[PDB]
């Protein structure tokens, strides 16, 4: 038992801000999400091959104090325990990911059967409880063999290597899943694995491992696309009509709000929108690439054949928008001209603040502004934008600092505010037309966060990680009471 302070009842946790499932569409879902890596453990076990992570991992001083995610909140063995606590707090459904290395350890080839089995009782599990399993294929976790027979995604091998793994996936499991993600964060997977090597495999310019910031990622985000058309493929073909799911991937999106009211700010803002989710959604919509992509990155850009178009347009039943947080953006004067990286290539300006004051408050880590008219001005340009298409707000939350303990780390009132205002602001983007049908806080538990390590808690459940122990935050019973 924790100290007394721990048992305070916070009063923030029943104003729900006029929020209910009645403000929200008929049959509206409310999720929490995970990944495989963040939260299974087992890492080396279970007879589970090992990820691009599980070896990026190992250079020391990549990870804070060198922690490793062999255990993390160890969701492997307790994953009765998580599946109570969602429902026992009113969620619908939950967005899990399935380790590619933990059913084909070298990726490709022999089944791993005691990995098939664990996802089997995971899902079962779900069902038993009614809560709705949301399969994500791919969460950052690359087989490393893979990545050392061809080096993964920059190799067009990895296209047919992805597509039987999803095709087994939905033999497998798609019984009882009903709702598919191919990926989380495609642009991440290229942006931060090839651009500036800060996740794995950590390629890069001036990286270790080697790498080209000026065409890696634009090679990795080519095969990303195709991967995820030629699974979309193998489920439309073979199993939806029978099945009766739905397939869509998840794409971060950062809002951009023009610094001022110029052209050259307005035109940069849309700039940056085109290289952060134009990148993925202009082709599954439209079946090419944004306009400024091409002209600004030329031949540094691979080419969809008239084949592959075709594939890939129209290649979602609806998207998941992964969004966070905002950013002003500024034209940054006469470009160069020279290519340096994916990054660069934007020509933007980031401010983080107009007029002396800053665009929101920060959370944790270093990137999160707390900013929620971004939500809702995110949703209404995809609405706008892409022909109103389905969609599930897919990711949202906020970190506290990790080293705090039980008792300060409950009391999460920064975190309600968060969710009660970032949902606010959702709503009204809802009622406006936007056809979104779903939302998915991350996360459920205090998880391994990437290079950040334990140093960042995204939960709405703080876990001990001496113990392994969990309790709920405010925020949890924020949400439990908003749901019923
Ligand atoms: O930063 C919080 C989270 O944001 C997205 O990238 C998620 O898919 C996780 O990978 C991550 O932990």
């Amino acid at each position: 038992a924790a100290a007394p302070f721990t048992y305070w009842l916070n009063p923030e946790i029943y104003d729900a801000g006029g929020l209910s499932r009645r403000a929200f569409p008929e049959g509206f879902v409310f999720g929490t999400a995970a990944s495989a890596y963040q939260v299974e453990g087992m890492a080396k076990q279970g007879g589970r091959g090992p990820s691009i992570w599980d070896a990026f991992i190992e250079k020391p001083g990549t990870i804070p104090n060198n922690a490793t995610a062999d255990v993390t909140v160890d969701e492997y063995h307790r994953y009765k325990e998580d599946v109570n606590i969602m429902k026992n707090m009113g969620f619908d459904a939950y967005r899990f990911s399935i380790s590619w290395s933990r059913i084909f350890p070298n990726g490709t080839g022999m089944v791993n059967q005691e990995g098939v089995d664990y996802y089997n009782r995971l899902i079962d599990y779900m069902v038993k409880k009614g809560i709705k399993p949301y399969a994500n294929l791919y969460h950052y976790d690359l087989p490393l063999a893979l990545h050392e027979q061809y080096l993964g995604w920059l190799s067009p091998n990895i296209v047919e290597a992805f597509a039987d793994y999803a095709d087994f996936c939905f033999q497998t499991f798609g019984d009882r899943v009903k709702d598919w993600f191919t990926f989380n964060e495609p642009r991440c997977v290229a942006a931060l694995g090839y651009d500036n090597g800060f996740h794995a495999p950590g390629r890069c310019s001036g990286c270790d491992a080697g790498g080209n910031s000026t065409t890696e990622p634009y090679l990795a985000a080519h095969h990303l696309i195709l991967s995820h058309a030629a699974a979309v493929k193998r489920y439309r073909e073979k199993y939806q009509l029978y099945q009766k799911g739905r397939i869509g991937i998840l794409l971060d999106f950062v809002w951009y709000e023009p610094f001022s009211d110029s052209n050259a700010d307005r035109a940069a803002a849309q700039r940056a929108r085109d290289f952060h989710l134009g990148w993925f959604l202009d082709p599954i919509i439209h079946g090419r690439y944004p306009y400024s992509m091409l002209e600004i990155v030329k031949d540094r850009m691979p080419t969809f054949s008239d084949e592959e178009s075709r594939m890939v347009k129209d290649s979602i039943d609806y998207v998941g928008i992964n969004h966070y947080t905002s950013f002003y953006m500024k034209d940054p004067g006469p470009w160069n001209l020279t290519p340096t990286s994916y990054q660069d290539d934007w020509h933007v300006g980031f401010a983080y603040e107009r007029n002396g004051v800053p665009i929101g408050a920060q959370a944790n880590s270093y990137w999160l502004y707390i900013v929620p008219w971004g939500i809702n001005k995110a949703v209404t340009y995809v609405k706008e934008t892409y022909g109103n298409p389905t969609m599930i707000l897919s990711e949202n939350g906020m970190d506290q600092p990790g080293n705090v303990s039980i008792t300060q780390g409950v009391h999460d009132t920064v975190r309600i505010r968060y969710y009660r205002n970032y949902i606010t602001e959702l709503k009204k983007a809802i009622d406006d037309g936007a056809k979104v049908i779903g939302y998915f806080a991350w996360s459920l538990l205090d998880n391994f966060e990437w290079r950040l390590g334990y140093t960042s808690r995204f939960g709405i459940v703080y876990v001990d990680y001496k113990t392994l122990k969990r309790y709920p935050k405010d925020s949890a019973f924020w949400f439990k009471n908003m749901l019923s």
